[PDB]
């Protein structure tokens, strides 16, 4: 979907960054081949799946650069250590083994395409725009029903769609969920935005990423090109 679907909310002051989800994401038993749970290799895993493990937190107002590596000191062993600043998260958690997911609304600066571009350790999974990610204000009512994902990134896999190349207007807030899974051992995630009219990439979120309360009517995109 090149020109996918914004919204245009009626808010004065946005709500700044995304929300975030943190699940468990346990090993399997001790002496089991391989050690790893493969649930996050299922199609719903990442629907309602996640929703059977354990719920961490969640947190708002996630924005900045939400990169990271994470170098595990051993394999199949659960070892605990810290996300990045812009997680709003500063607790230990098992950076071996976890299950996260993002959603809330990008705005961008300058309207035109815009390329994103993806790598995970171990999954990456991206949708965007109304009703492929959620329904514009709408969020609670059709958060479970996402559609293909508009980027994808598996570890080990002979992936692709490690990128997004979509024509956006600054005038708009575009849907965005992002659901990530650390197996085992290292943990990886990189998104970044690479735009048309400039030369530089864009690895720092902060003055991208929205959130936006539901209405009863919703808000659909204001901007039309047909
Ligand atoms: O290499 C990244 C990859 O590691 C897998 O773990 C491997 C590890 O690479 C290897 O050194 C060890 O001997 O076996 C491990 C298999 O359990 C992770 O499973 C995978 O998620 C990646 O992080
Ligand atoms: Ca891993």
């Amino acid at each position: 979907t090149e020109f996918p679907l914004g919204c245009s909310p009626n808010v004065t002051t946005p709500k700044n960054g995304l929300s975030m989800e943190l699940y468990s994401y346990d090993y399997l038993k001790s002496g089991s081949n391989p050690c790893w749970d493969a649930a996050y290799l299922d199609p719903n895993y990442p629907r309602t799946g996640y929703k059977s493990h354990r719920l961490l937190a969640k947190v708002e107002n996630v924005a900045g650069n939400i990169n990271f590596y994470y170098h595990a000191p051993m394999g199949c062993t659960s070892l605990f250590d810290t996300l990045p600043q812009a997680y709003n998260y500063r607790t230990p958690l098992t950076m071996t083994n976890f299950t996260m997911l993002l959603y809330g609304y990008f705005k961008p600066k300058v309207t035109g395409y815009h390329t994103f571009t993806i790598s995970a350790d171990d999954l990456l999974f991206v949708n965007f725009g109304a009703g492929n990610a959620f329904d514009c204000c709408k969020r609670e009512s059709s958060a479970d029903d996402f559609g293909n994902y508009q980027a994808y990134a598996v570890w080990g896999s002979q992936t692709a769609k490690d990128d997004l190349t979509v024509h956006l207007d600054a005038g708009l807030y575009y849907p965005i969920r992002i659901f990530f899974n650390n197996r085992d051992n290292d943990g990886a995630l990189s998104l970044t935005l690479k735009t048309e009219s400039d030369p530089n990439p864009v690895i720092d979120f902060s003055d991208y990423f929205y959130s936006f309360d539901d209405t009863k009517d919703g808000c659909p995109g204001l901007v039309s090109y047909d």
